[PDB]
């Protein structure tokens, strides 16, 4: 009998990156001023980001059966070691079934791929469950549906990092020139092309600092959380989903980018993108806060030492979003240096969030 | 004060994720028959693979900087996470840095700002340090050069899962068919186009098998692994560093597969690879041998009950792939058959490795 938290743990990253991934084929979508105007290639941007999202879901779905499985489980073998990977390459193989249905929907084979798929990992799973249960040593203790926290705080974690990694790798792409580009451009000059390319630096920093922001606000929810129950799950699997957009609002590469469109439009799918990343955050923080004696410790119990901490923490992110779209749709000529704006305070927000939340209450208080 | 497990395992994905992603530029190398014969793009090759360990390197030596520090930090809080998240974002801009000096490299820019982003990462880390000895209570507890092991192993399962997607990644690129090359081949015939790509989603099958054996040899060792000494840390990363390169063995989207090359090459290079990878894991069992008192549990002690199974664990792909890339150079006929004979074989060898273990060592014993 060995330890299982090493082959969970590997397991979780896998899946939280197979399930990220799937933003890429949003992120390459490439549009012209000759292809402007037709229909088709609107229509295509939107079905691929509902592709996205529904291989995001399968990916999810298949994470929590797994989880589900070695709750049973408990200890790992070398045996059930094997089998597990096995699951794992079964899993990984889903995009491509869903690739090939994407672009051949009305043919029967890429369903018949999937299905497939799906049998194998059925199958892998019940060997793994009738080896667990033919050997008594190996079950846990409880048998010899909350899931576990740590599985969902490896996956979110597992996205976070994956969404950071890309947006870095759009600013390799993209922001490093090229030798004779230097030479057209200047005689042999790359400081000129450094400052023609210094905003792109500090929006990746901006956008960095968006994700980061997220995952701390993530992290102290997780933290003073007690017990995860399946519908705070599935809000945390939204918001996770929802969070693989963001590549597409903060990339300068990616084709997707690379379109005719307006300032103000891109600030409002930017803004749209952060807010419902945001908002099942704080949605997962309501659910808590209902049954809050089985779900949350005491200290963000209604009326407690750090409950208007957190929920400023997880508020922070949405009201701003929201503020900023609401702008783009009013004012109509502020609204971009607004949005610029809000993406340099909102960090500082966070940094001196306990004072803000200090000198806001004892205001109220007096007032 | 808050643990800090998520934090660091946060930080040890992301810092994985950014190490291994410096293989892409390799994967994309270009080559055809028109400069075959050109020394530069071979040179090109060559100096690319290099760049790829420097800055695996550099990675790793920037994660084992912050893991130094957070051994002696403990317990984290809003501002060390905020700032943790910081120097993330600052170590994260060093691809940048290096792809900048990588096409300039006599211009000094590229060095500037590599240097200026160690400056930021030594100032953050600097005033992290600082901030924890200001607040006695977030220090650890022995402090009021062995690695932990749980970050190695963090660490070590993001490359493989890195490793993982990016083959997966790549069959999805390939392997799917377009319309028109469907409809030109045959008439509107998707069956025929599986029956013509059926042997590369055998190929990725094998491929995720060797990725997850090795995974399954590593895990088997550090679960024995007492205590991690600073040798056996470096032999991890540079098994690491070399494991990153599968995905050039076993990719067929990528460019630099698609080159004038001989199956011969092709296999030599993909046995060298896998052989690099498993002999640092095989080396760092062998020196935490050399000292298995501190090191090493009882079980893998010389003369122990599981020392046999671990070593026959950690020497079956080293002693296959140098037969392998031995039957290339002797035979010259049987190489490839040889060589997939072996890709399907390993497999079944570590399904059954005890079996085969107790009747070699009984026959042998024997006679
Ligand atoms: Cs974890
Ligand atoms: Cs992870
Ligand atoms: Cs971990
Ligand atoms: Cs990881
Ligand atoms: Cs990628």
């Amino acid at each position: 009998i060995q330890c299982s938290q090493r082959m969970l743990s590997f397991s979780d990253a896998l899946l939280s990156i197979i399930a990220t991934v799937m933003i890429l084929p949003v992120t390459h979508t490439e549009i012209s001023p000759e292809q402007q105007f037709d229909r088709s290639v609107q229509r295509l941007l939107a079905t691929r980001i509902a592709v996205y999202l529904m291989t995001f879901l399968i990916v999810t779905v298949a994470w929590a059966a797994h989880t589900r499985l070695f709750q049973v489980v408990g200890k790992t073998d070398d045996t059930l070691a094997l089998l597990n990977l096995a699951c794992m390459m079964t899993i990984t193989f889903l995009p491509y079934t869903f690739s090939l249905m994407v672009t051949f929907p009305d043919v029967p084979l890429g369903i018949f791929l999937f299905c497939v798929c799906v049998i194998a990992i059925g199958v892998v799973q019940a060997l793994i469950v009738g080896y667990a249960f033919h050997f008594p040593h190996l079950l846990s203790p409880q048998i010899q549906e909350p899931l576990s926290k740590e599985r969902v705080e490896a996956f979110s974690d597992g996205v976070y990092a994956i969404v950071a990694t890309l947006l870095i790798l759009d600013i390799c792409e993209d922001n490093v020139p090229d030798p004779k580009d230097v030479k057209e451009r200047f005689s042999g000059s790359l400081v000129a092309a450094l400052s023609a390319t210094g905003p792109r630096f500090l929006a990746y920093f901006g956008s960095f600092a968006t994700v980061g922001l997220l995952w701390f606000a993530h992290h102290s929810l997780f933290l003073h959380v007690r017990k995860a129950t399946r519908a705070m799950g599935l809000l945390n699997t939204l918001s996770l989903a929802f969070v693989g957009g963001l590549p597409l609002a903060y990339q300068q590469t990616s084709a997707f980018a690379r379109q005719p469109r307006d300032e103000l439009e891109r600030v409002r799918v930017s803004c749209t993108i952060i807010f419902l990343a945001s908002i099942f955050q704080l949605a997962m923080w309501t659910t808590a806060l209902l049954h809050q004696a089985e779900t949350l410790q005491p200290s963000v119990w209604f009326g407690g030492r750090e409950h208007v901490l957190m929920f400023a923490k997880l508020a922070l992110y949405p009201c701003a979003s929201l503020l900023a779209f609401a702008s783009t749709c009013l004012l109509s000529r502020f609204s971009v240096g607004i949005f610029h704006l809000m993406q340099i305070a909102v960090p500082c927000a966070f940094l001196l969030l306990r004072l803000l939340v200090g000198l806001a209450l004892a205001t109220l208080r007096v007032l």
